Formats: C-alpha cells, structure tokens, sequence
C-alpha cells in the first residue's frame, strides 16, 4: 500500500550512529535518520508522517 511509518520502538534515539539515513516528512522535513524523524514526530505528537525516503 501507499503508507509508511517509522516506529521508534526498534530504533531508539539512543540508537543513531554511523547508521545514517535521510528521510522526508509530510511536512517537508529533512531527516537524517529514524531517530531524527522520530524526534520530530514526537514534537508533532505523532501527527508527522513520512512523505518519502532520502532527502526532501
């Protein structure tokens, strides 16, 4: 289907190192990883979504 979701249950903010992965939020936010995305998502209250992968 056409719907993605990054769970911060498998990738905690305490789990973000050499592993770098750019993402794009529905708000047009440029993330650097799932932690960065979950970080913003948390700030959204869980409303922020993932527009796509890579850089916005």
């Amino acid at each position: 289907l056409a719907a993605v979701s990054v769970d911060c249950s498998e990738y905690p903010k305490d789990a973000c190192t050499l592993e770098y992965r750019p993402l794009c939020g529905s708000d047009n936010k440029t993330y650097g990883n799932k932690c960065n995305f979950c970080n913003a998502v948390v700030e959204s209250n869980g409303t922020l979504t993932l527009s796509h992968f890579g850089k916005c």
